[PDB]
Order: structure tokens, then C-alpha cells, then sequence
RNA sequence: UCUCUCUCUCUC
RNA sequence: UCUCUCUCUC
């Protein structure tokens, strides 16, 4: 059933919106100041710093960074008669802990935490990607496309684990491998056992993320190494560059600004009654009647800022620019010529130059965002019946495909990673930049609610550039 | 997290400083005597000898060099009413081993030991470059800029592996290749196993140090030779010659003399609380308020000696003279016209001519020392995405940059080294000596603590000479 | 490390000394008979006839030369109450081989074979220059200074190949290419395959011994010729004419008379304990208290013979007469006015004519025979830093000397040998006969052991002639 | 080398 | 070939 999930997510976002309402009440902010992204951003880093129970425990025993008992940051932006001023107001964690506890009807609301931290990961991926760490581990900077959910720490649950990219897991596992290579950390002690456990948890997350059997089997065999040394490093680099084309089925969770939920809840649009969804039309129509104000530099233009905000909201920074333009209806400028900077404001920037203005989030069309892969993999390896089920009692042979059943069970088990790298190479050669994917699905219009009739897009606009970076 | 590494480095430097305080207590030296470079050098080389297990174990089975059961060296210099005296005082290994034992709260302090070996590597690289071994191996002494950490023994760990450079690894590999050519050391004995293990580990370190893909793949094809003969000899020479321009980001650890650390520790500046960094402003901020004395010959210029010792402390002997002078604030004299000699003093030179004086270490500016390479390599090979991820479920093509996809995989595996020499010489031809590097970075002022605003240098002083040697 | 090398050196020279002692044992010779250079010469020639496995294997299948089953030569001289007698005593190979086996504790002592062959090469080069070979090859007899180690056979190892001079290598290359011109030996048979491996190895030695890179390139381009004809003949000729001034650092190994080692070992001076070297003070310190007797014709000058024996022992046949006179302390007579003959005695000369007399070997000073070249080549082509190592991350250009790095790679590969001949000619024009050498090295006094202080010689005796030949 | 291998972010 | 052309080095 899907009604229960819809009711749960509706209750969750209703609690989130009511917490936004109460923060607006408590902060004594104006109507316009309650529609600013910066305030929600700072408040949500406060949120994560209050539920980072692991870091709370680590910092209680580590009283450093000067005045840091329980309070961090808090750069609240306020308006005086047109001009803007930032105040470093410090809030302790504990009162906000109870205000959450009262905001979710006595519950902890950790799922909402996962969605906000994922949405921060989405905005981080949209704004800046780290080739710095990517080459710190030595991996080439060609794979910036697989840094989805990179900023997400381990503390998130399964829902958070679903949206993290393959490359994020590759980076996280290489960090552990390099740490275990630097020092003899895999001893029979509890630390070794726990890092072992986290390792297989991250690995079965990985093998769940993939779709084709060959990469799942080679991930299975990578596990067989009890002592991760140097060979596994290139083994999993080969895994990553294979996932470049044999991409993993990674979800795209549609989270929206802290305010958008608050404005919707304040108007009385209860999500429990009519139901809510995270993949369907819902986050699209809530943005159809949402007003958002933002802060812009004297050199920054708002036109690219609105598009970057739409990137951050819908996590489409790693998608084709042409498709995003089609749903937008306007051309989406790649990051090469974006005359803008990061959304977050540096702590040293002056305030006389800063100017606030609206953001455009209206889109002409809407589309479903499933956690599936391109149809090209199914074209390379088709599907269908593998055996037959006897129905009538008639003397006959029972057909069964031996060369497929034996290959599924791998009667002669693979010896190392290179033998499967051979099929990786032949699949890559079979792959083409022409194979059309997502057959049977299309882009839909706003006026339709039940997914009745789509329109098939068709682009012949040469080589405008389907690459957000470079 | 960076707090844990900061605490660890602060702890081990505090241990080193309080060991130096213990040495100053036990040696019964005056206040000026503990501000001498020479006595710190003597005690520090003594520590190197005491903690070097391999040479020791080679020595108790080899009772040679006359008086050598367990005591070596020890030329302690003492000021006698203005004059100086040198005494050859001999110390046991176990006593000072245990003095370290409580000098670090029961730990081995391997990281501190690596710090001392690295600081020795910097002093040797600043004073004398080993053209002699280069010509011995037939290797051109034009490339002394590849001799980072040549005096380092192989006992240094991963932290020590970070600092030892590409050309030094070429030299040590050439040594082992010459040894294996002289005699058949490649048999199936345990010696052959340890040789191949060391050889593959050192090749892994090499492939870690390089940046461009072509050199990495050529090195990966280097160790395919199970029986290294003569071809890999010129292969490695050409590796060094190509790494001349495509340099590897090895390391430039800013190690400081034990006297400076001891003076800071004695004053009560505990490093654990406020933190320590070896790469940022921190190793710099101790030096503008540091007093250092040293002995000088009646012909040596103290002004040159201060510049040379600041070079050795900051390991800037292979850095360009223009920027080194800009950061220092005064012109730096190249090795050609230095009216000074090595900071180490000969054991046979007379006692009368030595004169002590203060060493100038204060510098006008500061800069961060990143372990990276010039931007010119990224100019030759640009940056950007290679793959895309489907965010919306739309029936569309998945753009893949196929010709670079083969390039990463090398579908047609390289036949030999020569095909790689071809395009690497092509890249060398594409290189220009006017390529500005390190974009987006600059030199900051001492009043800056958080790296808020740098100033970009601009050198138009003709051809003063960006070559410390020659 | 050098301790193991000195220990091994002491080991095999101690074995050789004990072998000579036991020769004195079962030869039933007197004390004076054990101090005769020619007895050592004859015994050691019988030894080489015993240890020439290739020559033996060529010999048993060819039973010629009358009484030659296993016994060759053996002209032993004995004193009969003042007079002299010569007897042709024949010994087998196997018992001598077994005595060597028992003399080096069951080892083959191939290093001793190499050293004895090197001593023979120095003796023959000092005595007679085979200008007949030069005229047969057509190479002019003014190049006899490049005849170092001509008598050496191919069977010598890497140490034996080290002393072999450039001219001798050119000679066997001319011989082999002439043989390849006479008949079609370059066919696909195994003989041609061993031919090409030998030719390539000799070319590797050729590129090894020189110092300047342009000749490396020229000799490498000589080697690529799959069919060496008359052009490569001329190429090697020009290589010799270039190597006259661009001398290769071949070797100057100082091997000495077996009688001297036997006398030293018999006295109880163990070389393994105190260490021994073939380049340092050791060969100098043993000869100051060594007595050697030799046979002299009724016309031969004993004063000339002592000097010739000392020069042959120290391998100064191609050195400077003036420097030899300085190191010896007395004037060295050139070959033009030597009133002596070859050390070895002809088999037909009568026994009544020659008389025994002492040989003077003591020298006033001692020096070091380094395996390097004159400083003039480094004056023509200097040394220094060519590339810059970025230490501090600063927005700057990273200089690299393009006109030198490109010249190192030779981006436009050399067309033929003539283009390199052109730069050889211009370097010859830049060459001068007044280029001083030993800038920092000098001749030392005997009383010093640890290489403390030199005296720089100054020769102003006009034009006595620094030419041992002519 | 998590005190910055490039597109810049106080955010660990 | 560790006792060392090269700018010093126990």
C-alpha cells in the first residue's frame, strides 16, 4: 500500500512546516525575512549541529574553538528600511531539541533530519564539487558526475544511503582502506570489528545500487579480501569507471527550501488529509505558488541564481542541460559561464553591497524521477523468461537455458577482478552514445494530475553541450 | 575531521620540545648554549643513531671502528667566557631511549623520529646536492631539483614516504637494478621476495606521486618486467626527465629545529590546547619571536647563513628565488656567490676561529605550502564532466564522452614505453615557460589568521635567475 | 654501505695470498724464490690456462701442439748457488683448480680471476702496445693511449669490463663488424642471436663509460643499425677521435704482484679485519715495506726496470709522465729512451746472462685514481638546476629551461651521425690544452690516513713532454 | 598531505 | 667500481 507512506511523509513535512512557523514566531522576523533562504540555511546547520549526537559527544570532551560550549555560528540576516545587517546570534542546542520534540508530537523526527541533510548535500553538489579530495585519493577529476550526496555523513539512515552516489561510496571506502594501510588497524579488537561491519554495510548498499550482474559479482568478490591493501584500490577504481557507464540505480529525493514548507503549512494546506508524495507532482505544484526571496551580490545576476536554486531544489545539477531547459522552458546556462558565486555568504563580506530580490521557480512541465537506470543496459543485456512452468500433464521435455542459468550461478567462479574487467571492456565497447533510454515514459503537463498523456520531446539543436562542468 | 590530527601533531611536538628541555637540563648547558643549532644537530643525530634499529643490529654483530660498542659522536660546544670549546662526549643508547620513553608518555614517538629524519633531509638538500651519486649512476646532474629527501633512509614510514621525492626514488631503484644486474639476486629465496615487495611498494608510491595519466600508466607498465634488465634503466631516466616539467606533488614538510620547539614548550605554549599545524601559518608564527644562535667562521657571512638556515627550515632550497625573497622580504643569494659553507662544522677545524652570532628568521609575509603541482598541467589537460546521470525520467539519450572513455581504460593496451614517450614528448612541446600556475591563491600578511585576503606577487625584475644552483 | 665491500675485498685477496703461500709451499722454493715477479707471472699464467673454460672446451676437441693434453708452459727459474737455471715443469689443471677451491673455502673465486686478468692487462699495456692490430684495423697508431685492457678476453665480468678502455672496445667492434662483412653471419641462426646480444651489451658499456650526452645519442644511433657495414666502421673511427679529448671514465684498478700479497698474508696481516680497498691508500701502504726481486739482462738498467714495474703495477701507462714523476718522487723516463726490454724472458735466451736484483717500489706520496674525466668537459658543458620545485603555494610561474629540456629529449631526433659529428667538432674547437684539472683534489702525504690535507702540485718545467709514447 | 591538484565554500 | 669532477660530507 502507498497511502500509509503518503500519510507518514505528510505528517513529517507538516511537522517541519510547523517548526518553521514557530521559528518565525520566536525570531520576531518580518514576512519578507521569513522567505529568505539564508535564514533557513543557517537554522538548518543549527539543526544538524543539534542532532549530531556523535559530534556532540566528541565536542563535550573537546572544549576548543574558544567560546563553543553549546552554541555555533548563527548569522541571522535582518532588514532595516531596505538595508541589510547580519547578527551573530548564538543559540544553544537543547531548547531547540525540545522545540523539535514538541513540533513532531513527542517524536524525534530523525527522518526529517535525513531529508534536510540530503537537501544540504543536494545544494552542495549543485554549487561546488571537490576534485580536491578526488585527487587527494588520486582518482582523476573526470568523474565529478558521481559526487552526488558526497557531503552526507554516515549518520544518515537507509533513506539517506539510497541517494548517496556511487562515487561518494568509492571515496568513503578508499578513505577507510588508506587508513587501514597507514596503520595496522584491522586487529581483533572492537574497533576493527566495527569498521569491518560498517564496511560490509556500505558494500551491500553498493551492490544494491548496481543493476547488472557482472558488477554485483565483482563487488561480491572484492569482499573476499580480508586484508584490503593496494590491489583493491585499483579494483574499485575500475568499478567506478565501469559505473561511469554502467550507472547505479540511485534515487533523487526531492527536498525543498526550509521556507517553502513553512509557507504552505501556514496557509492551512494540511498534507496528511490530501496525501503527499516525494517523487510525484507534489514538490512541483508547491513551487508553482511559492514566493522566495534571496540575497545577491552587486555583481551577481538573479537570472542564473534562480536556475541554480532550481538545481539545488530538484537535484538536477548532474543531469543533461537540455532536459532541464525543456522542463524550465528557458535555456539553462552551464557552470562554465555562470557569472554568479555560491549561495552561502562568506563571513567577511560587507553588507552595503548586498541586495535582496525574488527567485523564479516556475517550470512549464513536470516529470517523474525514478531510481532506475538507462534502458541502454537492458539493450546490452535483454530480459525475459529463463525457464518454463509445467501446467498440463503431457509427456514432454522441460526447456531451460543452460548457458544462462550456469552463467547466473557462475559454475566456474571468477578468479580475480581482471577477468570480469574483460566483460567490462566488451560492454563498454558495445555501449554507444546513441542508445535512447527511458522507453515508455515522457514529460507531462502541469494541468494533468493522474499521468494521463505525455508529450515526447525531441532536440536537434546540434551540440549546445550536455555537460554542466567544463 | 582535522581536530584529531591537529591534537596528535601538537602532542608529539610537545613531547619533542620537553625532550629537548630534558636534554638542556641534563647537559648542564647555559641559556645561550640551548639556542645553538650545532648542539641540537648533535643530539638529534644521536637520537637518529639510537632509534635506528637496523644499523644498530648490523653493528653489534660488527664490532669495528674501534670504540663503537653503543656510543657514537657527540661534539658538544660550550662557551667559555667568550671563547668556545668542543668536547667529544659519548652517550649510551638505552638511557636516552628511555628518556624518550617518558618524554612522550610511554610511546615510541615514531612520528617525531620521522620529523627529525625529514628535517635532516631538508638541511642536506639546502647545503649540498648529491651530483656525485647522479654521475655515478650515469644520471645527469642538471636535475638536482629532483633530490628531495635523498639522505632519507628507507626506514621512514608513510609520513616519511610523503617527503622523499621522485628523483630520489629513481636513484634508489637504479641502485637495486644495478645490484640485480651484478648478481642473480632475483632467485626464489626470501631475499627475492622482499626485493620484489619493496620494489612494488616503491612503484606504488611513485604512481601516487605523479599527476598525469600517461606517466602513471607508463609506470604501471614498468613493473610488468619480472626480470629488470637495461631497458627500464633508461625508462626511469626518461621518467625523471619528463617529471622535470610534469613534476610530482611529493611534499614540503616545514620541520623546525629542536631549539625553537623547546623554547616554545618551556615558555608554556602548550600545543595541544590551541592546536598545531605543520602546513599553515602555525610553523611560521613561532619564528618571528624565536632567537637562534650559531657558530660562524671568520670569513663566512652571517647574513648569508641566516638566509640559508631559513631555507633549510622551510625546505625552500628548491623554490624559486623571486618568491622566496618576496616572502622573506630581502634578496636571496644563489648558491653561486654564497660566501659561506655547510652549516655542519668539520671535526678537524681549529677552536680559535669560531664566533657565535644570532640568526635572523623573521619574514615579512607568509603563505600556505600545498602539496600540488603547477596549473600548467591542468591547462594542458582541461577539466569537466565525462558522464551524466538521469535526474528526470525522460526518454532521452545519455551523453557519454566515448573517446576519453577509451583513453581512461586504454582499450588497446600500450605496447611498450616508446608509444608513451611519444605523446609525453608531445606534451613537453605543448608546455610553455610562461604558464602562470596556482590560480586563485596568493601570499597573505602576518596579521591574517584565517587566510582572508592575499596579495598576488608580480615579478618584472628581468632575469635575476630563478635557479638556486648555477 | 662500504663495510661489506671492504670485507669481501679482504676476503678474496686473502684467499689469493694464501694460494701464493701454498704455491711457495709445494714448489719447494727458497725465501728469495718467493719474491720473484716472473715466478708469479708463470704460475698465474698457468692458472689462467686452468680457469679458461671456453679455451679448454675449444682445446680438448682439438688435441694439437704436441704435448698438450692438459699441461701448458711452466718455465720455473731457480737459483743454483748464485747462478740461474730454467726448467719446463708441466702441471695439470684439475689439481690447481682444487687447490683454489680449498683456498677460497670452497668458492670459485671469480673475482680473483677478474683481478688477475686486470693485472695482466695493465702489465701488457705498460710493456708493449699492439700497433700491429691498429694498422690491421687501419686505425692510426697515435691512438695507443686508448689501448687500456687490450689483452683482456671477453670472459671477464662486469669488473673486468670496467677496466677495458674505449679504444679496445672499438677494436673488437671493428673485428666483429669485419667478420659480419666477410660472411652472412647476421642470419636468423642462434649464432647471430648471440652476436646481437653481445653487440648490444658492448654498446651499453660504451654508453656507460663516457660522460657527455651527445655521444650517448650518437652511439645509440649507431646501435640501431641492424646491418653494420662500412658506415658504422667510420662512425666508430670518429667515436675514437672524439674520445681522445672527451675521454671516458673507464677505470684505474690497481692490481699488484701475487708475491706481494703472499708476503703480506704470510706475515699475518689479515685484510678482513682492518679492511682493504683497491683504490685507496691500501695498495700504497703495503708497497712501502715490500721487497721484490727480478731478473735483468746484462744490459738492462735496473733503475728503469723498477720504475716500469711500479708504473705497470699502478697502471699509469696512459697517465701523465709529469704527474707520475711527482707521485713517485724521481723523474720517469719515457718509452723513447728506455734501455730495458720486456719483463717476461724469451724461451730461447741463455741462462748465463741475466742476474737477480731488487725492485724499488716506494713512492714519496700517494694519490687516488678516480674513475672520472677532466674538468674541461664540465667547463664546456656546465651543471646546475634546470627545473623548479614548487614549495610554497603561491600564484606564480614555474620556470623550466625549455632549450635545455628539449635538447635532453632531442624533440627533433638526430638524422644521422654527421649532425652529432658537427657538435663534436665544435666542442673540439672549444677544447683547449691548458684547461686545468683537480679543482679541489690534490696529492697527499703518506703519513695521513683519513684524507685530511693536500698539497697542490705546481709544474713549471717547460716542455719536458707529457707523452709516455713518442 | 583532508590546511587547499581550480574553480573556490565560515560550515570539519 | 662508493672512497668517489665538483662544488665539498663523518
Amino acid at each position: 500500500n502507498a497511502t500509509e507512506i503518503r500519510a507518514s511523509v505528510g505528517k513529517m513535512i507538516d511537522g517541519i512546516g510547523r517548526f518553521y512557523i514557530q521559528m518565525c514566531t520566536e525570531l520576531k522576523l518580518s514576512d519578507y525575512e521569513g522567505r529568505l533562504i539564508q535564514n533557513s540555511l543557517t537554522i538548518e546547520r543549527m539543526v544538524l549541529s543539534a542532532f549530531d549526537e556523535r559530534r556532540n559527544k566528541y565536542l563535550e570532551e573537546h572544549p576548543s574553538a574558544g567560546k563553543d560550549p553549546k552554541k555555533t555560528g548563527g548569522p541571522i540576516y535582518r532588514r532595516v528600511d531596505g538595508k541589510w545587517r547580519r547578527e551573530l546570534i548564538l543559540y544553544d542546542k537543547e531548547e531547540i531539541r525540545r522545540i523539535w520534540r514538541q513540533a513532531n508530537n513527542g517524536d524525534d523526527a530523525t527522518a526529517g533530519l535525513t531529508h534536510m541533510m540530503i537537501w544540504h548535500s543536494n545544494l552542495n553538489d549543485a554549487t561546488y564539487q571537490r576534485t580536491r579530495a578526488l585527487v587527494r585519493t588520486g582518482m582523476d577529476p573526470r568523474m565529478c558526475s558521481l559526487m552526488q550526496g558526497s557531503t552526507l555523513p554516515r549518520r544518515s539512515g537507509a533513506a539517506g544511503a539510497a541517494v548517496k552516489g556511487v562515487g561518494t561510496m568509492v571515496m568513503e571506502l578508499i578513505r577507510m582502506i588508506k587508513r587501514g594501510i597507514n596503520d595496522r588497524n584491522f586487529w581483533r579488537g572492537e574497533n576493527g570489528r566495527r569498521t569491518r561491519i560498517a564496511y560490509e554495510r556500505m558494500c551491500n548498499i553498493l551492490k544494491g545500487k548496481f543493476q547488472t550482474a557482472a558488477q554485483r559479482t565483482m563487488v561480491d568478490q572484492v569482499r573476499e579480501s580480508r586484508n584490503p591493501g593496494n590491489a583493491e584500490f585499483e579494483d574499485l577504481i575500475f568499478l567506478a569507471r565501469s559505473a561511469l557507464i554502467l550507472r547505479g540505480s540511485v534515487a533523487h529525493k526531492s527536498c525543498l527550501p526550509a521556507c517553502v514548507y513553512g509557507s504552505a503549512v501556514a496557509s492551512g494546506y494540511d498534507f496528511e488529509r490530501e496525501g503527499y508524495s516525494l517523487v510525484g507532482i507534489d514538490p512541483f505544484r508547491l513551487l508553482q505558488n511559492s514566493q522566495v526571496y534571496s540575497l545577491i551580490r552587486p555583481n551577481e545576476n538573479p537570472a542564473h541564481k534562480s536556475q541554480l536554486v532550481w538545481m539545488a531544489c530538484h537535484s538536477a545539477a548532474f543531469e543533461d542541460l537540455r532536459v532541464s531547459s525543456f522542463i524550465r522552458g528557458t535555456k539553462v546556462v552551464p557552470r562554465g559561464k555562470l557569472s554568479t558565486r555560491g549561495v552561502q555568504i562568506a563571513s567577511n563580506e560587507n553588507m552595503e553591497t548586498m541586495e535582496s530580490s525574488t527567485l523564479e521557480l516556475r517550470s512549464r512541465y513536470w516529470a517523474i524521477r525514478t531510481r532506475s537506470g538507462g534502458n541502454t543496459n537492458q539493450q546490452r543485456a535483454s530480459s525475459g523468461q529463463i525457464s518454463i512452468q509445467p501446467t498440463f500433464s503431457v509427456q514432454r521435455n522441460l526447456p531451460f537455458d543452460r548457458p544462462t542459468i550456469m552463467a547466473a550461478f557462475t559454475g566456474n567462479t571468477e578468479g580475480r577482478t581482471s577477468d570480469m574487467r574483460t566483460e567490462i571492456i566488451r560492454l563498454m565497447e558495445s555501449a554507444r552514445p546513441e542508445d535512447v533510454s527511458f522507453q515508455g515514459r515522457g514529460v507531462f503537463e502541469l494541468s494533468d494530475e493522474k499521468a494521463t498523456s505525455p508529450i515526447v520531446p525531441s532536440f536537434d539543436m546540434s551540440n549546445e553541450g550536455s555537460y554542466f562542468f567544463g
